[PDB]
């Protein structure tokens, strides 16, 4: 018999609706490709069991923790199942939206000015230190969890006593959270797949940012694709990616997100390991600008498993 | 029946022998305590059976890539049993050295200078640019492999000429090595056990530096618990070593290790999260200091689990 594949989906993040969507289009451009692969859902399937159940290899179209932050990783290494994407270590940083930025910072890569804030310091009430390096970010600013995606938790504070309401919301998703300098833009998505940089897309939102609905479930969103830089700034854009993936130790696919500012700098916002496949989906939109079908991403993506 | 605890022991990294150590110290100070404990190697037992086998909660006294560094964590949160000491992130962060220098120069902490080759490097030849970054440090250096424990795979480096071979050696270690200045010393260790930074120890080998000798296999190591410091740097060394834990999101127990430099400044060398629980071992020593048997201090490490 031929490998039979496993392509997790859904499970039980705040992203389980996008990652429904993911695997079924990965799974129907995996068998359009030859693969014998079949959708299983961590939900409703214990996953320890994978290799007990006779499947071969994984594909993993799951988004956010328990799926791309490590976890089931080290799970797939011991059970000695092959599986999609990065490593250990290399998830559980990408996941990490504040260890990410220390670790680009420790580099000497660019990020935008940050306060990092855990739950327990916000109940008590914050340090004047604190207060004071919020204001010294200015307004507006963006609330984000650490470990989100898909703009789960996020918002835009351009008043003082909302930035309070933005904090809540965000410590409903993390017990940590960042602050972040609102950057003006644009905004640009760069996939990696394999030793390969995709072609660059700029995305432009109709509201105040690529916020759940814009990503998922807008005819509004509008993207560019090769973003349509000058030359030098498509080559400046794309080594400061490859840097920054090379710096987090990924390996297989991935997409790293990054927007310009008012000072005319890109600037990292993070780093997604299994990034989304849906029909309005990033990955995919630089892939079919390299010249692939669909089937041929998932295809690529499944070989360079371990 | 009362809990049934594993004790995870020995495995197949270079501390195997430390490993089989340490695990036989905490199988016999569970058991004085009470704890219904076994000894289980997964070099000769498949550990993804262990809720099959009977076990509630893990003791991990492991060491090194595989048992520390984030992978096992992964697999024994997927299988939903409790196990010591840090979760996946902090585990495979702190197993990185090159990450953990990264994130904590990003955090603002004091480390080392240093320069990051990768063995593909190595073996094409170094650049210009590397070259006069390794000129930059200075000498002597110390080369380490990011990725080891016990000081495997470590030399000094006195004369330009002998560089390559220490680099030969760590790359037989790690395919990620490390070249940092020589600090001048003293060497310090700080355990944490919970909320609790326990009393500082000062190690003071007979040789160059805390080889793998001088840790497991010597009489002539010197240790002095306390350190002997001056009351202000004592508080020094536990703040730098609290903000190092915290940065790197560690949890339950583990010990970091710190040392002096010329200028009279403490520089951050890595973490541990599974330290050595051997007869020659730090944490245990740091235990004794604030008043505690062995067998407490298991029981302790086992009562902070999940
Ligand atoms: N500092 C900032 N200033 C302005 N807009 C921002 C900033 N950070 C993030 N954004 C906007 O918020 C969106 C989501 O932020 P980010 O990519 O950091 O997190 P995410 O929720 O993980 O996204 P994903 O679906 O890609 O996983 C961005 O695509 C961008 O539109
Ligand atoms: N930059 C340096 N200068 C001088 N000595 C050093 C330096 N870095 C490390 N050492 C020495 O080498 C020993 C081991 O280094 P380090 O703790 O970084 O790695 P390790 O192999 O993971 O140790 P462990 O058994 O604690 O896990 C130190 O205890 C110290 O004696
Ligand atoms: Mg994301
Ligand atoms: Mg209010
Ligand atoms: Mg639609
Ligand atoms: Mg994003
Ligand atoms: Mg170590
Ligand atoms: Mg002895
Ligand atoms: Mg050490």
């Amino acid at each position: 018999m031929t490998d039979k594949i496993a392509v997790l989906l859904g499970g039980t993040s705040a992203e389980r609706e996008v990652s429904l969507n993911s695997g079924a289009a990965v799974l129907a451009g995996l068998r359009e490709g030859g693969i014998d692969a079949y959708p299983v859902d961590p939900k409703e399937v214990d996953v320890t069991q994978l290799k007990s159940m006779g499947f071969q290899k994984v594909f993993i179209a799951l988004h956010g923790r328990g799926g791309e932050d490590g976890t089931l990783q080290g799970m797939l290494e011991l059970m000695g199942l092959p599986y999609t994407g990065s490593g250990v270590m290399a998830s559980a940083l990408s996941m990490d939206k504040l260890r990410s930025k220390l670790l680009w910072q420790g580099a000497g890569l660019p990020v935008a000015p940050w306060v990092a804030l855990t739950r327990a310091e916000f109940e008590k009430g914050l340090s004047d230190k604190q207060l004071a390096e919020i204001s010294a970010l200015g307004l507006p600013v963006i609330v984000k969890p650490s470990r989100e995606g898909s703009s789960v938790g996020m918002s835009k504070v351009v008043a003082e006593n909302a930035l309070q309401d933005a904090l809540r919301l965000a410590f409903q998703h993390d017990e940590e959270v960042l602050i972040e300098k609102w950057l003006s833009g644009p905004e640009f998505t760069v996939a990696i797949l394999g030793e390969e940089i995709l072609p660059s897309i700029r995305i432009q939102p109709s509201g105040t940012f690529y916020d759940y609905e814009a990503k998922y479930l807008s005819d509004e969103t509008q993207y560019f694709c090769p973003a349509g830089l000058e030359a030098s700034q498509e080559a400046n854009l794309q080594a400061l990616v490859l840097k920054a993936w090379t710096t987090l130790g990924c390996k297989g696919w991935g997409r790293i997100d990054v927007m310009l500012d008012s000072d005319g700098q890109f600037y990292l916002l993070e780093a997604n390991t299994s990034p989304g496949m849906t029909s309005h989906s990033l990955v995919p939109m630089a892939a079919r600008q390299a010249g692939m079908s669909f089937s041929q991403l998932v295809v690529r993506i499944l070989e360079l498993a371990d």
